[PDB]
């Protein structure tokens, strides 16, 4: 694996230098062992030393054998020890350089981190995901760039899984390697020792060259054995060894110069610190990490092998890349088969789908042409890719605290759709300035707490142009409603304020609007009904509940209005009903629930078209004979009021489909109510009935679904209601 | 591998010569170590002339050991300097030349370029796309595309390099320098190789004799080796000099594909001017075929074809036909919503009068439209606009209607004025005052032929290009924003105006420049800020109004000037909260269609019984009590839409008409329904939405009969 981490001036030159150094050691060694003769010969003209101060010949008269002895003595007991062991010296130095350059290689405490690093290196130029990743007023409303750049391509569960595995591995391997700096320390130590040995070697070997000589004056003490005292002696190899020493010294200098470069490099710039600054300078990916340890160091070393590596690695190790990967992987798995698992519907169905557990917006959801409603919950980076064009209808979109980043170029589609839009928000500005750009939005639901200032800025710029707004629901404190509401208010059909922090005067709004065909004040801290509410001639519905409203005495002037048709007064403190309610007959709904009503005058009977009445959780203990006049009564609750046994007027009606009786006193339901034949359900609970009537057989719609009873015995009818079930 | 980037008359020869030269160093080295003896011997003749010539023996009483000393001395400080180190001179230079040859390989900043270069060439060489490109099974697209992306990134990277070229030149130059020097030294120092030499070293104090004659035993082998060596080197040098000639008389820093371009299918190839060019020349030397395969692969024209084929192989004629539908004014509506371009197969659909394109980049519609017969209508929305096909005649014979939608300003093409046969145009988009004025002039000014024009936009002011073109205007519509109601000099210019529509515009009051337009014959005012009908008094004096829609407004009051009109075929009083209807509508006995809904009427007047031709009557969500008997005093009442009112039961008599085709009964709280209603021949569960069977006699009979 060394090849892919091969260092330009650390491994390349060192290996060739080392080979040459070894070669010269071997050459010299071979010669030193067998070609070194050291030819000595005696001399007669000895004056002081050197046998000088001087044809037939000399005739020294010595034995050929004894000359070899002299040679051996002069060789052993004289100078030039450097020359004698020069190739061994070279071999040692060569081996030192070779060994010191390769401690990390094949040594487990360092090779482990290199193996993890190299494994990554071999994946950066593989796993095609990498090369896909390498392919690269406003008012936060423009993102067509990313729409076309992604090319809506896929990974086919191959690049997806490969890249995912590599993300797990790059994060884990980095966490492992990043713990320390052993790889770093070894290279700094190695670089320094190479320089140290270099300096010492040159000093040592350039000095001992004066030792290599043509000849030597041999003055060893052997004349008592061999006759002559002084010998002159030649060393033929000495010429060659001066040459070899010179070549070795030059070779070491070259090595040294390169080693100084590498030591120079590792000191001039920090190597542990490392980041892909060059990538964020050139590439679209600014998401560049920086760590200071062995991982970064090893990346830095290979940065000088090939910049291409850095480009591949840098784009891979990114959260931008991972997020694009995840969205693509989402599409790979979250297909039509998975979307179908959640295609539910609740009421006014419109074929819903709610995506809650997704980390982003799938593209496959827009293949669900049949749906009209899409609910997005807690999903970040919602752009709504402009591939919603294959949908036909889109009647409702829920931005349930997701993201304000809706910038895809598909307003034309949305402007032909989205009758309704729901925005849930906990922050102030995650509400996009996108809403007003929609023109066909009729219904808008805004839920979250904004200050008066925030209401004014968000509503004026984000909503004011919704000329077709007909329905507006504000689940906000609304200490003041911005003038936008009153202006849309003249075309607005429904306005609903539903919050505990509601404390304000709405008289101006009511007067300006003068329409409000549906009005809701829920949990608003109200005690007083604003009197201008009676200018809403087309009010047609009013829901006053969960208020501090303790009176109905104020509803005197309701006849100023026409077609009221509905009055909801539940969960309030109206413990008493006056005789103004009897003048309200153009009413088709009335609800008095948990208001602690002690008494109701016979006034409800005047509203002979009431048909629907809720009398519950009131300390009333009474039923008037209004019930005998309202012969179109279809639904009535008489519960939690401790009423005595029901009076016979109970059944003097025609339908009373919903007969809800409970938490009262009823030893027995008047059996005659069973002859209405239109009972669909009878609730008989908490009343201590002794027995059940056996006249219910007359009614075909009291099969065992509507028999909400405690006893379910004392009868002959159980098999009839069971078979009908 | 490296083989394919080796130079034909350079590298194979360099390697063989280097091997032989090293062989000479090895032979000579071994020879020099064990065979060089220098047998020297003294002489007694005149030493002034190296022992000249002016049987038993000479004896020369010296010992054998002493002679070894003489030989050693003569060898060490006399002649044969060159011969003594000849094989080392050979080894050193041979290694230098060899190292120089391989210098560019395994070099820190050349290997990466070379490895990628070779891999790309091999992939291009063997890719089936290259073959097809010479003129995909849905996989060659991906493979070729991946190679194209890699090639573009590789080329971009190599584009900035000048390393491979320069290092090669430095290498060539140093080989030439060393070549000249090695010849100068090797050739010159040959006079020192002699068999017979004269040794006159000063060793008399040790040997008696000063002059020795001496025989170098390997003089001949070193002369032979040197001569053979010199010849090897000269040959090597010829190649080195050739290299410089080739490198200097050819730019090589640039490479053109002209010799291939005029033989192959492509034309779009740039002049390469960097290390890529140099590498290209080198493969051209090895084999030009690789230059060709690469060139054929790397082409934008080829990429275009590759992608086009991918479209054609997916969006086949069956795929297109299966997805071909029709919704209104049918004409074979084919929709292409997410394509990367337009497949050619769409133009073989000769019968495809309607093509709808959206979200398709770079649409160009190559002129193959001549293949088609009918192309009566074309919808280009939110796509691209690069159709410059030289085939206006085909387009002019067709394209009676164009529906083009935009998101910006400059996206709008000008293919409108060039088609003077255009009859109907629809434009939606982002407008401003000046932006619209400039574009509408360039777009519509010359279309005298235009009859129908509809604009969906934030216009804010009516342009005069439209009023001038508008003198031939049949139908005019504008919506989604209020404009200055420039009517005083617009309706008068247009003057034909046989169908006018105003939707979601800031109209509170009706303009009165329409009052004299007797040729109006159709008018639709809806979702406006209009809250009245006071203006419509003299308006209706015009004959042939035939249609008046005032729905979706705030008109809660109907006057009795409505009786001024006798010619109306459509009347819509929808969602205006009206509280009463006068018996002044019947005046238009040709009305036939009357929408009374989402009002606050609560009752109906005796007007229905005066319209014997009333066919379609909608009475819904008006809280109306039991309908008056005039309800069924008619002849047709095909559609009786009742709902969200108050009706205990239908009068049995309405079912005796028998021309009822549908009765809607939803939300009216009916207690029961009479049997006569089931006698009507066309109420056999034909759209008879009811809540319950309502105690009728023949609901299962009519269900089976249908």
């Amino acid at each position: 694996p060394a090849y892919r981490i091969l260092k330009p001036w650390w491994d390349v030159f060192t290996d060739y230098i080392s080979i040459v150094m070894l070669m010269i050691a071997v050459f010299g060694g071979t010669l030193q062992v067998t070609q070194d003769k050291m030819i000595c010969l005696p001399c007669k003209w000895v004056t002081k030393d050197s046998c000088n101060d001087s044809p037939t010949g000399i005739k020294y008269d010595l034995d050929r054998h004894q000359y070899n002895y002299v040679d051996a003595v002069c060789y052993e007991n004289r100078l030039h020890w450097f020359a004698k062991y020069f190739p061994y010296l070279v071999l040692l130095h060569t081996l030192i350089f070779l060994a010191c350059s390769n401690f990390w290689f094949k040594f487990p405490r360092t090779s482990s981190k290199l193996e993890h690093f190299v494994s990554i290196l071999l994946k950066c130029f593989d796993s095609p995901w990498t090369t896909r990743a390498l392919s690269e007023r406003t008012k936060s409303r423009i993102e067509q760039g990313i729409v076309d750049r992604s090319e809506t391509g896929v990974l086919d569960k191959k690049e997806g899984e490969q890249a995912k595995a590599l993300f797990e591995k790059v994060k884990k391997f980095r966490t492992h390697v990043e713990e320390g700096d052993i790889v770093y320390r070894l290279y700094m130590r190695q670089t320094i020792i190479k320089v140290i040995k270099f300096i010492l070697i040159i000093c040592y070997t350039v000095y001992y060259v004066h030792n290599i000589k043509f000849d030597v004056d041999c003055t060893v003490d052997i004349e008592s054995l061999t006759g002559y005292r002084t010998y002159r002696c030649a060393h033929p190899l000495a010429t060659l060894f001066k040459i070899l020493a010179s070549f070795y010294i030059s070779l070491v200098i070259f090595y040294g110069l390169i080693c100084m470069y590498t030591l120079w490099w590792m000191l001039r710039r920090s190597l542990k610190k490392y980041s892909f600054e060059s990538i964020r300078e050139e590439s679209s990916y600014s998401d560049i990490p920086d760590v200071k340890n062995d991982f970064a160091f090893m990346l830095h070393l290979i940065d000088q092998y090939d910049p291409l590596y850095s480009k591949r690695f840098a784009v891979f190790l990114s959260e931008v890349s991972e997020n694009k990967l995840r969205q693509l992987n989402l599409n790979n798995e979250w297909t039509l088969d998975k979307l179908r698992q959640r295609l539910t519907k609740n009421a006014q169905d419109k074929l819903e789908l709610h995506l809650f557990m997704l980390s982003g917006i799938p593209d496959t959801v827009f293949d669900l042409v049949e749906l009209e409603v899409l609910k997005l919950e807690l999903i970040p980076d919602v752009t709504i890719p402009p591939s919603i064009a294959q949908l036909t209808g889109l009647k409702e979109l829920w931005l349930y605290h997701t993201a304000a980043k809706i910038e895809a170029p598909a307003l034309a589609f949305l402007r032909e759709n989205l009758r309704a839009l729901h925005i849930k928000f906990t922050d102030i500005k995650e509400i996009p300035l996108w809403i007003y750009s929609l023109k066909t939005l009729e219904e808008l639901h805004l839920t979250g707490n904004l200050s008066a200032e925030n209401n004014r800025y968000i509503v004026i710029d984000g909503l004011r142009e919704l000329k077709r707004l007909k329905v507006l629901r504000l689940k906000s404190n609304l200490s003041k409603l911005p003038q936008v509401v009153t202006d849309v208010g003249v075309h607005l059909q429904k306005l609903s304020i539903n919050n505990e922090g509601t404390k304000l005067i709405v008289l101006n709004s009511l007067k300006k609007m003068a329409n409000l065909t549906e009005l809701e004040l829920i949990r608003c801290d109200l005690e007083r009904i604003p009197h201008s509410i009676f200018s809403l001639h087309n009010l047609q519905e009013i829901d006053l509940k969960d208020n501090n409203l303790k009176t109905i005495e104020e509803i005197i002037s309701f006849q100023h209005l026409h077609r009221l048709t509905c009055l909801k007064l539940w969960y309030n403190h109206i413990a008493y009903i006056p005789i103004q309610i009897g003048n309200l007959t153009n009413l088709e709904r009335l609800y008095l629930n948990r208001n602690k009503i002690e008494k109701i005058p016979t006034q409800l009977f005047y509203c002979r078209k009431l048909r629907y009445l809720d009398l519950s959780h009131n300390n009333l203990t009474f039923l008037p004979a209004d019930i005998g006049l309202l012969q179109n009564l279809q639904n009535l609750a008489i519960t939690a009021n401790r009423i005595e046994t029901l009076p016979p007027e109970l059944f003097q009606c025609r339908k009373l489909r919903a007969l809800h009786l409970g938490n009262n006193v009823l030893q027995s339901l008047p059996s005659r109510v069973g002859e209405l034949t239109n009972l669909t359900q009878i609730e008989l609970r908490g009343n201590r009935l002794e027995c059940l009537p056996v006249e219910l057989g007359e009614c075909p719609l009291l099969k065992r679904s509507g028999l909400v009873v405690e006893e379910d015995l004392f009868n002959t009818l159980p098999p009839e209601v069971k078979e009908r079930l």
